[PDB]
């Protein structure tokens, strides 16, 4: 049998930010049964916490309703906020398929409050299928040049004009459904404060309330295109329409061509307790 | 304020398989605003909420899909009904809804609740008369037998596919089946007493369901109607196979069509998991 907990990951209140259910002392189920445990609790992620084999506090593997993921934002915030409970450290690393990442927990009397992790740098190109994505979302243009990087993930980044605008959007779910291994993270916002929505369905998910991988990358991709400086923190709020309001905070520190740090951070809250049978 | 809650797999005796359902007691302290936000925290296809009773039965269900309230669900209360009778050694358990009080038969074996019965409110129908938009959703030129719309508290529509194959195929557009409001799209196809079945509806807050148990009694009524069983004919309905999640309801719609005297679905359930929440 195994305890897991439900962690609303990116906010400060239960039924708030989005849910992850932690699994812990899983190095028994193979990765298919970890699959299909996902598929089961049918959150935007499920993890599952191992032993660490390269030098980390815990190796954690990640997984979608449909797929695994090799690093997720919200997901392992989520986990690291969970196993903060286990000791008293303050800095926690997680290996993941893209390495160790590490964290800085943000603790009262020794209970966990919020973390903050070092993301993946991303790389990232030209998406190059404007139309058809276009298309697919309901709208002409964005804002901003259509690109997509890659921190294990993948997440492409449409600019809408206002959020009203963005909150107007009723995108083609069967349509977006041949934009394989990405999110699509639509935004708008100005200065210090974003909001974001995302659709996957090659991540099982017709909207989700709060995708931290793609955080990092939207805070350089509105410094890579002026709308804020390299180093600026940003708040992005995510999931508002669906009823899952999540606050991401975001920094993307150095310059276009040589990034140095990309930072995620947020609070999380458990909403629950339990064991499953398997 | 705290509530446990277990999952039950419903139509499934293998966790990992069927139709999960979250159950959660005790619950009268919780509005319905809350009920529904908890509902989409589980983001199971529904959760349900086990309130004490006001009309003789054993309790009162209150039942939310992640997006709605529900009068009636056949897998959620089916995995309530098998939760709620690992509290109790009876036979029947009675559960009071928006449609009345639903009668349960409690199947058990070595102490355990395995399976449960249930008399499913008697259903009306009508062709539901948006043919051409309902198949250009679905990707489908027509269906093997007349398109119409059941009502049984929630409202379940039957697509006949003619072979399992041209079932598996469906990709439908889940943007254009949102114009289908309060209603599941059913596609089923089969023969004799063996049927699949897909269940698509974004009213109801899901891209695919794996076991919509509220659909097995009228789709067993729609095929006698449509003389591809006889009345009272068992039939096995296997469901969410295309999404690995496959559920087997058993359905018998017992009567004739101006008089259907019980409309039974059964199944098999089992539990998932257990836990407590903070609020
Ligand atoms: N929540 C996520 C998702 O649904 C898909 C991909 C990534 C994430 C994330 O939190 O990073
Ligand atoms: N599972 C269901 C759903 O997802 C929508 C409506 C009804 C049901 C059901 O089980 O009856």
């Amino acid at each position: 049998m195994h305890n897991y907990v439900i962690i609303d990951a990116f906010a400060s209140v239960p039924l708030e930010g989005n849910p992850v259910a932690v699994f812990f002392d899983a190095d028994d189920l193979p990765p298919a049964q970890m699959q299909r445990i996902a598929r089961e609790m049918n959150l935007s992620e499920s993890t599952f916490v191992l032993k660490p084999r390269n030098g980390g506090d815990a190796l954690i593997r990640i997984f979608t309703p449909v797929n695994e993921l090799p690093f997720a934002g919200h997901p392992l915030l989520g986990t690291a906020i969970a196993l903060g409970a286990h000791t008293d450290n303050h800095r926690l690393y997680l290996e993941t398929q893209m390495g160790t990442i590490a964290f800085e927990l943000e603790r009262q009397n020794g209970s966990v409050i919020a973390a903050s992790m070092d993301q993946p740098i991303p790389t990232w190109t030209a998406l190059g299928r404007d139309a058809e994505l276009l298309k697919a979302l309901g709208i002409s243009d964005s804002t901003f040049p259509i690109e997509i990087y890659h921190n294990g993930p993948r997440h492409v980044f449409v600019g809408l004009p206002s959020i009203d605008a963005l909150s107007a959007l009723h995108p083609d779910h069967r349509a977006l459904s041949n934009f394989h291994d990405m999110a699509i993270n639509c935004f708008a916002g100005a200065g210090r404060r974003w909001r974001s929505r995302m659709f996957s369905p090659a991540y099982g998910v017709v909207e989700d309330a709060a995708t931290g991988s793609a955080a990092g990358p939207l805070a350089i991709h509105l410094a890579r295109h002026g709308q804020i400086e390299f180093g600026q923190p940003v708040e992005i709020l995510q999931g508002v329409e669906i009823g899952r309001p999540s606050l991401m905070f975001a920094k993307a520190e150095g310059r276009a061509e040589q990034l140095t740090r990309v930072e995620v951070s947020g609070n999380g809250v458990t909403f629950g307790r339990g064991t499953i049978v398997l």
